[PDB]
């Protein structure tokens, strides 16, 4: 390997082997159909409400989620990057494709495959990943930088659909080498979305903008239809001309064929046709190439980029609702501007990658923090891009101000911005791109007073129950499959208006983004204000028993939506003690005085009576009415782990706090398979795993990065970054589970887990408070 040297990869990239078999893959532990695209990943490309698409370690275009809310993952075997390499002297060169695979069936068979193993390198630090190519075969080390413009405070590029790959090129032998890198593509529209003659009327164009000391050369795959649906639009794929390089191009090849018609001339001397051919297809699936061509001189190196973009403008949710995607704002919304989206990337990458290195600096850039720790921070935010999301610029045939945004809980339980999970989730957007936060935020204090009569059959039981009730926050604000923003609660396997922790939370969340942002956006506390009173006024209604504190049901109401609290719980307790807190500050801030004092009065009550009701000599108990009413949660605290990060100050004594954080170490970490996998959710006092039920026998990995956050806050420094490591360690390291890029929301002590490519685990940014 001499090609790392020329590139400036980050130590704490994550790494494995190009085509490396991974050993230990974990599987879903649940007995119903669940997702399992197996650990063949790798980061994403793609802006907010872009589309996303994965490109894996092994190199194919495989993780697609261009149809916004959908997981689909198959190889589209046309879309690679090819090398020729033919040293000066030799009557013949090689030619290979750079995947570490081959096609299931015979379209091109033609094309050299199957990538060889110990031959090359993926790293990956979220927005950017590398490949690096060291192969005996191919004399020029190779080397590619792929990124979409993901930059914090920046709701323009990070939109966009578009990815860069800026390859490096380097002799490091005694002869002149001949070299060319191929970008082919498939038309792919009608991957999705269209309901017949999936291929019919794709058509393929060459654009070559020539001005001084800018030359690029594009393929734009589009169709001839001029409509307006979620199927129309265009891919282009293209490179700009450096010095030292030709670019040669073709077209059209067939990719429902054996690739011939391109691989013929790729494989002589790396140089293609230029053979332009605008006519449409029927039947046959058809893409383009893109190639450069060049010689190195012996110690010579050379850098050009190349891009892909897709501009497919809008989305369609099930319902049948139709959007325009954000990045329309920048570009248009007819479709026809896949060009120019490919162009801006290929003339500004510089200063994207400048803008990215701009952010990521200061804590890359922070020697008192471990790699490992830079490793998960960077790339859990793959989620932000990957998990479905969903950011409209208008109602197909509807302007108004604001842009809702969404993103999925997962792709297993289809909705958007549930707000039980994004009290967890939600970190990176408060802490990165605030104003998405505070619009999601908005849009949930719309729906407090909505009220839905019409009634759902609840899925866990059978009963029918009302779909919205008045003065309670939703669980979500709907599904992928249906309506979002528009038809809230999808969520219907239980009834979530019953739910205690929801309205808390949503408190908590409005506290926390005014706090996070600099206590200065009186304009947000004031937007919200009707619907944090509402909120906890609602909850107070379900003490029943007048101790101050909404009673948990004996049924699961709250997000451990299977682990039954009854009475006082710690978890909805503390949420509630502070909520209330929360509640009071924004009424000093607010100056409404009466609210002021009748919150502090609820909170000095309910107060006194959780710490009598729940307060051991060692932790708080989980509640007061379960049979298991002495196990230690691990998330027994999550009030105050909130109130630390809102500058509320202490709920409960510093000293019961710290005393329960450090039985929730010694136990539910280090009695849970040697404090190597995370914190396990309920554990018994005689050190054995709660077997109530199976939440409780599970590590949440969101819920283990903020009790880490916590800890961190309250100075164990270590168990913190300990109680952090297993997550790290399941998720990443060789010895996990191959969980990289889809951390799951659960594992049992087996390791299998339970929903993969989950929001909770973004809760890791609570660390860099
Ligand atoms: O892991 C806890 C989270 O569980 C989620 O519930 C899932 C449902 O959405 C889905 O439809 O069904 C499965 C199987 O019954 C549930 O696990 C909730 O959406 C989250 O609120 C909850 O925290
Ligand atoms: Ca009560």
């Amino acid at each position: 390997d001499k090609i790392s040297h020329k590139i400036d990869i980050p130590d704490s990239a994550w790494t494995i082997g190009i085509g490396e078999k991974f050993k230990n893959a974990g599987h879903p532990n649940v007995k119903y159909p669940m997702i399992d695209d197996s650990y063949v990943q790798g980061a994403p490309l793609g802006g907010f409400g872009a589309g996303t698409i994965g490109r894996t370690y092994n190199g194919g275009f495989s993780r697609w989620h261009l149809e916004i809310g959908k997981n689909k993952y198959t190889t589209v075997y046309a879309n690679q990057f090819s090398v020729f390499q033919k040293v000066e002297g030799n009557k013949d060169g090689v030619a290979q494709v750079l995947y570490a695979g081959e096609p299931e069936n015979g379209y091109l068979s033609s094309w050299k495959w199957d990538y060889p193993k110990e031959s090359g390198m993926y790293y990956a630090l979220y927005p950017n990943s590398w490949y690096t190519y060291t192969n005996k075969d191919l004399p020029v080390q190779l080397a590619v930088k792929q990124f979409s413009p993901i930059i914090p405070y920046n709701y323009k590029e990070t939109s966009y659909p578009v990815a860069v790959f800026k390859w490096t090129a380097y002799n490091p032998t005694n002869k002149n080498v001949d070299v060319s890198i191929m970008f082919t593509w498939q038309n792919m529209i009608g991957f999705f979305g269209k309901q017949v003659n999936v291929n019919s009327g794709n058509f393929n164009k060459i654009i070559k903008d020539k001005s001084k000391d800018s030359e690029i050369v594009a393929a734009v795959m589009g169709n001839i239809s001029n409509d307006n649906e979620e199927w129309n639009g265009e891919y282009s794929i293209g490179v700009k001309k450096v010095p030292g390089v030709d670019i040669s191009y073709k077209a059209k090849f067939v990719t429902t064929g054996d690739g011939s018609d391109l691989w013929h001339e790729f494989s002589k001397n790396g140089i293609l046709d230029n053979k332009d051919d605008e006519t449409p297809t029927k039947q046959d699936g058809i893409g383009s190439a893109i190639a450069v061509n060049f010689k190195l001189q012996p110690g010579q190196t050379i850098e050009v980029p190349f891009a892909l973009s897709w501009d497919l403008p809008i989305m369609k949710f099930g319902g049948g609702d139709k959007w325009y995607k954000m990045y329309t704002k920048y570009f248009g919304k007819n479709g026809k501007n896949s060009f120019a989206i490919l162009k801006e990337a290929l003339n500004n990458y510089q200063k994207w990658e400048k803008m990215i290195d701009d952010w990521q600096k200061p804590i890359l850039s922070n020697k008192s923090k471990p790699d490992w720790y830079k490793t998960a921070l960077f790339n859990e935010l793959y989620y932000l891009a990957d998990g479905g999301t969903a950011w409209e610029n208008g109602k197909v045939g509807e302007k108004r101000t604001n842009n809702m945004f969404g993103l999925l809980e997962c792709f297993d339980y289809n909705y958007y911005e549930t707000l039980d999970v994004r009290f967890y989730g939600s970190f990176p957007l408060v802490m990165l791109w605030p104003d998405i936060e505070k619009q999601v935020m908005r849009q949930f204090a719309d729906t407090i007073n909505v009220q839905d009569s019409s009634e759902f059959k609840v899925g866990s039981n059978g009963a029918m129950a009302v779909k919205k009730v008045q003065g309670m926050i939703p669980h979500d604000l709907g599904s992928s499959y249906a309506l979002p923003w528009i038809k809230i609660n999808a969520y219907d396997w239980q009834n979530p208006n019953i739910w205690k922790d929801l309205n808390s939370k949503y408190v908590l969340l409005v506290y926390r983004d005014y706090v996070l942002t600099g206590k200065t956006d009186k304009e947000f506390l004031k937007y919200t204000w009707k619907s944090v009173k509402t909120a906890l006024d609602k909850l107070k209604e379900m003490d029943k028993d007048n101790d101050g504190i909404p009673d948990n049901e004996g049924i699961p109401d709250q997000t451990y939506n299977t682990w039954s609290m009854k009475g006082t719980s710690a978890y909805c307790g503390s949420l509630w003690l502070a909520a209330l807190k929360a509640a009071q500050e924004i009424g000093k801030v607010l100056k409404d005085n009466e609210a002021y004092i009748k919150y502090n009065e609820w909170y000095k009550i309910a107060q006194q009576n959780f710490e009598k009701e729940l307060w051991n000599g060692e932790y708080y108990n989980f509640d007061t009415e379960s049979d298991h009413k002495d196990s230690i949660m691990a998330d027994q605290l999550a009030g105050q782990w909130y109130a630390d990060i809102l500058r509320l100050g202490d709920i409960l004594p510093k000293d019961h706090v710290q005393k329960a954080l450090k039985k929730i170490y010694e136990f539910n970490v280090m009695k849970f398979e040697n404090g190597k996998m995370g914190a396990v959710n309920g554990m018994r006092p005689d050190g054995i795993v709660d077997e109530s039920d199976i939440q409780a026998q599970e590590v949440w990995t969101g819920v283990t990065y903020a009790l880490a956050s916590f800890m961190k806050y309250r100075g164990m420094t270590e168990e913190a970054y300990n109680t952090a490591y297993g997550v790290y360690k399941m998720t990443y390291d060789k010895s996990g589970k191959g969980y990289w890029f889809r951390t799951p929301e659960a594992w049992t002590k087996d390791g299998n887990y339970r929903a993969s490519m989950y929001m909770r685990p973004l809760s890791i940014w609570s660390m860099e408070v």
